[PDB]
């Protein structure tokens, strides 16, 4: 149905739009990419959702998906404007990513980085809001840390709440930034032998969607 795009988000901790009303365009918002840039890498590798390869003529919204039962949403306001996914599925090597399988309701990517303020090595999180949520002690304020707590719950359940919670609607993308020095170079994490933290880490925030116009 007609165009889609993310429209409500959490990252400010209170939600406060996230859509430039009258049209459409980078009219008076700042870039900052700091939030966003992460919001954007996560977003781009932890995808499964694809326009079945790129385009001949036509548009973004009008390609197709390919993907599983998450969402294509979640990719519709990546390629568009904000890197080739179908690329940095190549840019990073891809250390590992241990499968939820049904116990879970997380997964993990490790990953590389070559580029960017990122960490050489860094490791980047999807799965059910709540669930990650259970290690989830951090959220991240324009490009800051804060603390999570009983309050910062709070502002994170009465958005998700507000934005879903019904099932497969809301997810939760997080990362964390790991350590060079203090990690190896060998990138020898495995997933028998993780040594990797699966602590407080770094919430990021909320990439959920609308559907009615
Ligand atoms: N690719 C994905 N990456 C991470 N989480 C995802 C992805 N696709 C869906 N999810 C997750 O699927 C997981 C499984 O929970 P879900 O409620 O879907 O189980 P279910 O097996 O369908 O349950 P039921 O047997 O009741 O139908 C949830 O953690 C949800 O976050």
């Amino acid at each position: 149905q007609n165009p889609m795009t993310v429209a409500h988000m959490w990252f400010d901790n209170q939600i406060h739009e996230a859509d430039t009303t009258e049209n459409q365009s980078g009219v008076s918002f700042d870039k900052t990419s700091a939030t966003w840039f992460a919001l954007s890498r996560i977003a781009g590798l932890c995808n499964r959702a694809v326009f079945q390869a790129n385009q001949e003529n036509l548009p973004i919204l009008k390609r197709a998906v390919a993907g599983d039962a998450s969402e294509s949403a979640l990719l519709k306001c990546i390629e568009v404007c904000c890197g080739s996914v179908m690329e940095m599925r190549e840019k990073y090597t891809k250390i590992v990513e241990i499968p939820f399988n049904s116990t879970n309701k997380y997964q993990l990517s490790i990953h590389k980085n070559p580029n960017a303020s990122e960490p050489k090595h860094l490791l980047v999180m999807k799965g059910a809001p709540e669930r990650i949520l259970d290690r989830c002690s951090s959220i991240l304020l324009h490009g800051k840390e804060q603390p999570l707590d009983e309050e910062l719950k709070d502002a994170f359940q009465n958005a998700y709440l507000e934005l879903g919670g019904l099932g497969e609607r809301v997810l939760g993308f997080c990362h964390l930034l790991l350590p060079d020095e203090q990690f190896p170079e060998g990138f020898q994490f495995d997933t028998d032998e993780v040594n990797f933290p699966v602590d407080n880490l770094c919430f990021v925030g909320l990439i959920s969607m609308i559907d009615p116009p």
